[PDB]
């Protein structure tokens, strides 16, 4: 029987290169491998254990000498009886031979079907192992900390393009017809990032330092690869640059996966998106489109120094290179695309984790993963953003030249070797001498939530206090504390807030005072009765004197800190009173988004008057902004952004100018069968607004199942979805389920817009009740799209009666079904809304 | 102090002969001044007269005796309790002797409409005007005046009220004498009453006008506020003509010289029989032979018939105790019916009986059913007496005894009943003892304990065998087991053989099984003639198919009431499982010949109840295929019906149920030639005729506009008739905006726009369709402690609210969401008879669904 009974692999045996050779067929789903496995000894061991799943071994060799498999499907592994004692130092290598299917799950070494612009059946098949899927393709030791050597062989048909991490080296036509491409030798490297692609494409390519860039699509979808190659050049040059360490391989390739479930991944010189991704259109594609494509392909980029060329030992610590990623997905982009204003993005992303981490729901980014079902745990974007958000506080105190310095050393130290988190901090910790431990990464790593400090401003000194921020313990962080003052002297300066009480001597008496330039640093401020009246007032006079980025932090913290009480809810009202002289698109937004959160939490309770005072008061703040707005795409990235906002809110809430405006361009597309363009940054506005009577609803849905632009369908759904015809936005739901009109993966987007709004509100909830068991058959417990489903239905509900009700229904199904994440994170937002409403709606009647 | 009375109701040892009541309200304080001088016998020796008072501050109270002109003051004891007062008396009460106790009292006139209540109205010319009236059926007379408050305790009464000079004061009997007093005030009486109920008791303090006939010795009035006197014509014309049949029929005359008909100007006011003063709201009396339509006709003449027929059938031979209230009210119920067969042929009110009828069956044959005749003990229980079911149940047991023996001889031991008893206090059991007076004892109506003593009816299953038909009974009972069910169950039958020679006869299943001996053989069989027998009739596979195909052949050869009887019963048994769902749309594809009413109705009502089901599980391709096969069927019949007000009652009626059909599915022309018409009146601001019939299918049509709805929304604020209102209502809710629809509900729980009243018609109407499905229950969770306030925890409204938003549920998830909702509110209202109703509506759903929902893919 079996002799190792561990979730990791023993540390005697290890990977130096991997001979593998794979005959694929296609039409079939069914592959032929041969892996011959180099490895060394390094303790004394009888037998080899390494992973492998759905492989019927042929012939399992030891090298000549015929060995033996030993199964264990609980760990996912295998073990080879060696004939003799495996000794310290010594090379030995291991062939299998094996029999396997290729994936339909969209998982490993998978495949699917499509059909072309001339409606023929074409096959394709791809790869998609982090974190724990190569093992699937290949047996392997699949643990990122047994960095190896990759000979990759693909046996395959004339008409297939074989891709894979390194250059081709050989394709040679065999006797039966087929071609046998065979791939350079890879550099030292993790079982994860292996990928090899087959598939009917077509190039677009770009020589820069000898290193080939090239993007792999359809031969149809050729056209729209342009912008994505141009990008590529930009960021390969830049990272290539910053972090001083030149691209290793010697091409570089980006692939559009002709699929809508199709894995976007980081591999190693075969860089994986989703077809939909990559496929920029100068003239259509919107400034929401331009701003996707340049952060993925920077993200993936990225990822080749942070996370392929320095990896980590294990999982707990994927935050790291996924935050890693994310910061310079923000970073890069503020370098080279500048007039994009990437980082408002970035602002609002950071929001929204600072939201979802103020739950008591909420995790720690650091922490050990030792089960099968932790390690795909590590894979939501809480972690990914709070980890890039630390990164950015870091980058913002310490100057951006000695964060840069770090970075090199960093690379360079552990270059193509697996590291620790803290191995980071360490290298951070080189400041030109050792100032500070890494002590202080660890505060907030090792620890839930986020800080609230609280400033005290009493003549030249600020009181400044700390404690953790909860809704409703000894908690302590170490933070770095930016700040703004102003005869209109603009004074800034940064000081290490370690203890929960402190002050900061000021130079000389001021008026006001901003904590937290920019909101660099992860913390909610908050300032005493004064002090908050201080910029309330300065901001009605000249908000100018404070950034964007400064402004719409202080919307946010307002308006956060007004749930919680800390603030009453009319302080919030008062500080947004100076939105009427605010141009800049980032405090605009923040607004509209907290007083659409108000708004609709209040009109499920049916206070649809309250709720309407709440929209005529932000429309008289906005109302000259909203008028001055034009129906084009004439302007900036950020005042285009802006146009759709300020036309969606007016739109919405049926205010003046607008509806008549969109109506009047919705009849003209609609006479002329859909052929006269509209510009793209009213599109939505102009779609939502005609679907508000049948034929227009008639026309949109006739249009969604016949167009080709993917980008315009989705734009076509949510104003169909956005319908008041309780009987339309039924069917949606129940079509997409079975996957009719509309692909089940647009299911989640169609009941979170369903139940967005007061007609499909009860509705949504009432589908995710009634089909729990066909949404969970499809989409996984834990699953991101099961997450927004319950998160999108439930999030509104504000009664004890909403609350009772939702706890009893998850009960109901299983005590694992209640005992889960996106259920007890639901059931805490019903209660903090009952919260909210109980603490802030008193008041409201007087005086919205 | 200890009280000597620990019992509920009162001692047998004392009885009241006489009472003299002597009344000062001030109606515009809300506060009257009471004189009572009660004239007791004692049967028994006591030291204590036992009685009921409540709300009552009594200053003075002195007992008398025989021959002692003397009154010797007497303390009084409380115990609010049982609503009881002892009165310890000064000297022992001799058994044989009669006393004469007095008590004088102040006490408030109810805020309420219960006792002795009040209220305010404006005029026709925008001037405050206050009213008094009474409703003390059943324990309220006690709040009024210190009295004997058992129906048995009968006496007579000597009521006097001291008014101000503009009110015409009313009582049970003619005025006897009125008196200016030295003040400005008037002192009325009224003459001796005849030996009546203590609950019976009324009088009226109102500003009023008249409108009087004299049949015969009687003097008919009815009394309205001065502005609407003129819509009370019917009212009397009525009233007059039904007073000639029931003094006819029962072979007793009305013993007072005149009958008082009053419509008391309040929405909420307490509609009664009281002896003299039958007391009636406002809105149920009104009537206008142009303005008026059929529903409206019916319902006057149908409470007219009610009222009157209980001055017998309540007031000169009451039930001793209320757990016989549903013999009266069973019986009044019958006589609503029957009167209006024989007077009012034209009405075609048999119709309305069948439907009433078919709609008991159905909430009888469900487990929380119990038998009409159950241990009356408490206020509790006593209340649980005044629902319709046991009224209903009560007046279709004797249609099937009026059926079984003759008509004639249903009338001889009526007639026997009422002269035997007249002036006396009833057991249920003396009438069925009066009807065993059968020429002699040919048979016993230990028959009809059979019917009253068990819950739900039976279920008759036939098999024709040649000439032998073959009858069995079981409990007609639904799925989810004792053996003491049986009945006495009189077994009409009809057949067809030879030459279309057409039988009919009767039987008695008087045992499990049984065999009826045939002629000859027949074509057909048909079982309960006209549905005149309270139960369903289920038929082996060919005898069910028999008449499926005679339907197909010639209808006609059954009555519109067969075969509307048919058509429930194959589409009940379909729910039971007894016949697939196939079965019964197979009988129904009879209808392309169908011209008569009843059966259409009853067809659209079960096929209605599918779409609905249907519709709200997400099964909307089904729902709207039901409703096109439906339409096929009914295709001429909706073609044929002229938008006007002409033809007879009946065919008026089925104008409204085809076009209202018709128009809710958007069928063909019905929704434009409906909103033509909308539009046209619209266009004369509300100022123009739209006929009655279809009326209601006009304004729904323009309601789904929002200029419609709002043109509508200010009719309602704005007109003053009632019925019209309540038809713009029904439009607003069965809008399909949502915010429309949650406003209407949010807007009568606070009395804004519409009374609180109207509340439960738009929350039913809201549900019932599916924009407002989920809306109307969410509405009736979230708001559930401010409905239990207003409408108390038991009342028909709640009942009515619960039902209403949950009956179209068929999901187990939603069975355990309703069953949770009341779990959480408290399990003493979880305990409740109409939400233990509500989970067995939804589980026998779920049930229906796993039995048909497959099959119904492959069909129709
Ligand atoms: C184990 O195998 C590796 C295979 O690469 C051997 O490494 C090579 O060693 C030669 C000298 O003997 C060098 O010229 C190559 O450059 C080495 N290649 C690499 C990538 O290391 C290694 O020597 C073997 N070890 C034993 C114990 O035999
Ligand atoms: C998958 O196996 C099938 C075996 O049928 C191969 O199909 C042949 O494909 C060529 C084109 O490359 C056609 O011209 C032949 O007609 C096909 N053969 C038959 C018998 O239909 C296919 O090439 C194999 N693919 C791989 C990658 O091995
Ligand atoms: C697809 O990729 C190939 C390289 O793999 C590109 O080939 C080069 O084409 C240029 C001209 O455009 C020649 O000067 C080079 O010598 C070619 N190199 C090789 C290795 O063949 C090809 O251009 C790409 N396709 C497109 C449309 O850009
Ligand atoms: C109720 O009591 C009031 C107050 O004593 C009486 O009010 C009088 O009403 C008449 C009209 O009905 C007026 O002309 C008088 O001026 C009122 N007087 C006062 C002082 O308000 C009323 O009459 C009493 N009613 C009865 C039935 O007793
Ligand atoms: C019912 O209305 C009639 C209307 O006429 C009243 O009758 C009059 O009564 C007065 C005495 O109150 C007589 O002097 C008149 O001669 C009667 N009119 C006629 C035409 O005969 C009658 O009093 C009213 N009754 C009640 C109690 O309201
Ligand atoms: C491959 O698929 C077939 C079904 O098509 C299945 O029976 C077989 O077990 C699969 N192979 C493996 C290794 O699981
Ligand atoms: C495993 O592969 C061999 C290849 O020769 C095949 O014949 C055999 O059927 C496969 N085993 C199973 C159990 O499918
Ligand atoms: C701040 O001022 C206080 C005296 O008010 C003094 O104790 C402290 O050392 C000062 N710190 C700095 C850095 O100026
Ligand atoms: C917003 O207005 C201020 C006015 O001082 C100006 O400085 C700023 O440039 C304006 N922004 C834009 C986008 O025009
Ligand atoms: C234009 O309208 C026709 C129907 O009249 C439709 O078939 C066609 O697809 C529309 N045009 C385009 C380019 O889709
Ligand atoms: C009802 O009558 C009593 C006297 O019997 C009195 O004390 C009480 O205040 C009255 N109720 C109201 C509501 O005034
Ligand atoms: C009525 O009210 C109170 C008792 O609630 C009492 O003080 C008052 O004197 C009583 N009135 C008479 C006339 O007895
Ligand atoms: C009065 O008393 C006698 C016995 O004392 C009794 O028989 C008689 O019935 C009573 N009077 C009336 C009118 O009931
Ligand atoms: C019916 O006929 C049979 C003869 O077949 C006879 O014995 C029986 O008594 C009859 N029963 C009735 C109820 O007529
Ligand atoms: C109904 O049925 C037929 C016509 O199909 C006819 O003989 C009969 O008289 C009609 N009944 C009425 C009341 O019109
Ligand atoms: C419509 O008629 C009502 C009276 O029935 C009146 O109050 C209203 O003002 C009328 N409107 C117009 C515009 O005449
Ligand atoms: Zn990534
Ligand atoms: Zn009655």
């Amino acid at each position: 029987l079996f002799p190792w009974a561990q979730i990791r692999l023993p540390t005697a045996v290890v990977p130096l290169r991997y001979e593998l050779s794979l005959h694929p067929n296609l039409t079939s789903m069914t592959f032929r491998g041969s892996v011959t496995i180099s490895v060394q000894a390094l303790q004394v061991t009888w037998n080899i254990i390494l992973h492998s799943t759905g492989h019927n071994i042929s012939r399992v060799t030891f090298m000549e000498k015929q060995a033996e498999i030993l199964e264990y499907a609980y760990h996912g592994q295998i073990a080879i009886v060696a004939p003799e004692a495996l000794l310290a130092g010594h090379n030995y290598t291991l062939k299998i031979e094996y029999s396997a299917n290729i994936s339909s799950s969209y998982y490993g070494f998978y495949g699917f079907s499509y059909t072309d612009e001339s409606n023929e059946k074409k096959y394709f098949a791809a790869t998609q192992f982090e974190p724990l899927a190569a093992r699937s393709a290949f047996p392997c030791f699949d643990e990122p900390a047994f960095k190896a050597t990759f000979i990759i062989k693909i046996i395959r048909d004339e008409q297939y393009t074989a891709l894979s991490n390194m250059p081709k080296k050989s394709s040679v036509v065999l006797d039966d017809g087929l071609v046998q491409d065979e791939f350079s030798e890879s550099v030292k490297m993790s079982t994860y990032l292996v990928a090899f692609i087959v598939g009917e494409m077509k190039n677009l390519s770009q020589d820069v330092n000898g290193t080939l860039v090239s993007i792999y699509a359809v031969p149809e979808k050729i056209g729209q690869v342009h912008y994505a190659l141009e990008t590529t050049v930009k960021l390969l040059e830049f990272f290539q640059n910053y972090f001083e360490i030149q691209y290793p391989l010697k091409k570089l390739d980006l692939v559009a996966i002709p699929d809508f479930e199709a894995g976007a991944m980081e591999n190693w010189g075969l860089l994986t998106f989703r077809e939909e991704t990559l496929l920029y259109d100068s003239n259509t594609s919107s400034m929401a489109d331009r701003k996707l494509v340049t952060k993925i392909i920077a993200h993936e980029l990225a990822h080749q120094w942070f996370g392929n060329l320095v990896t980590m030992k294990w999982w707990n610590d994927l935050w790291l290179n996924e935050g890693f990623a994310t910061f310079m997905e923000y970073f890069s982009l503020e370098k080279i695309f500048k007039e994009l204003s990437s980082y408002e993005d970035f602002l609002d992303a950071r929001f929204k984790t600072m939201k979802k981490d103020s739950l008591n729901s909420s995790h720690p980014i650091s922490s050990s993963v030792q089960s099968s079902e932790q390690i795909e745990e590590m894979f939501d974007s809480l972690s990914y953003f709070k980890g890039s958000s630390l990164l950015l506080m870091l980058k913002t105190y310490l100057s951006e030249d000695v964060f840069q310095h770090a970075v090199v050393l960093y690379l360079h130290n552990h270059s193509y070797a697996s590291i620790q988190s803290d191995d980071l901090w360490d290298s951070f910790n080189e400041v030109n001498q050792t100032l500070d431990v890494k002590r202080m990464m660890k505060t907030w790593t090792l620890q839930k939530g986020f800080p609230l400090v609280t400033v005290q401003k009493k003549g030249k000194e600020l009181f400044i206090q700390q404690e953790r921020f909860f809704l409703n313990t000894s908690y302590l962080w170490h933070i770095p504390l930016s700040y703004v003052t102003e005869n209109y002297s603009k004074y800034q300066s940064v000081s290490l807030l370690d203890k929960k009480s402190g002050v900061i001597n000021l130079t000389e008496e001021v008026l006001w005072v901003k904590v937290n330039i920019n909101m660099n640093g992860y913390y909610i401020v908050h300032y005493a009765d004064d002090d908050w009246e201080a910029l309330i007032h300065q901001l009605k006079i000249n908000p100018y004197v404070l950034s964007d980025k400064d402004r719409a932090n202080l919307i946010n913290n307002i308006f956060e800190l007004a749930g919680l009480g800390k603030v009453p809810l009319k302080r919030a009202f008062d500080l947004i009173n100076y939105l009427g002289n605010e141009n800049h698109t980032a405090p605009i937004t923040e607004a509209l988004f907290q007083t659409d959160l108000i708004y609709n939490l209040l009109e499920k309770l049916g206070y649809m008057d309250l709720a309407s005072r709440l929209v005529t008061r932000v429309f008289k703040l906005l109302q000259n902004q909203i008028q001055q707005q034009t129906w084009t795409d004439e302007g900036t990235p950020s005042m285009r952004e802006l146009r759709s906002a300020l036309l969606e809110f007016a739109c919405t809430h049926n205010l003046g100018n607008c509806s008549t405006t969109a109506m009047k361009l919705f009849d003209d597309w609609m006479a002329s069968n859909g052929t006269q363009s509209l510009p793209t940054d009213v599109m939505t506005t102009v779609f939502k607004v005609g679907a508000k009577t049948d034929k227009g609803w008639s026309f949109l849905l006739g249009k969604y199942i016949s167009i080709g632009s993917e980008a315009e369908k989705n734009k076509i759904l949510e104003a169909l979805a956005s319908s008041e015809d309780v009987r339309k936005l039924y069917w949606l739901m129940k079509s997409s389920l079975n996957g009719d009109n509309f692909r089940t993966q647009k299911l989640s987007f169609i009941i979170r817009t369903v139940g967005r709004h007061f007609p499909g509100h009860l509705l949504a909830w009432d589908f995710v009740k009634e089909n729990w068991n066909k949404l969970v058959q499809k989409f996984p417990l834990g699953s991101y799209t099961i997450q927004n489903i319950v998160a999108g239905s439930t999030y509104l509900f504000s009664t004890k009666t909403h609350l009772s009700e939702v706890q009893a229904f998850f009960e109901n199904q299983s005590e694992a079904t209640f005992r889960l994440r996106c259920v007890q994170e639901a059931l805490e937002v019903i209660q903090l809304n009952i919260q909210w409403m109980e603490k802030n709606l008193k008041s409201l009647t007087w005086w919205l």
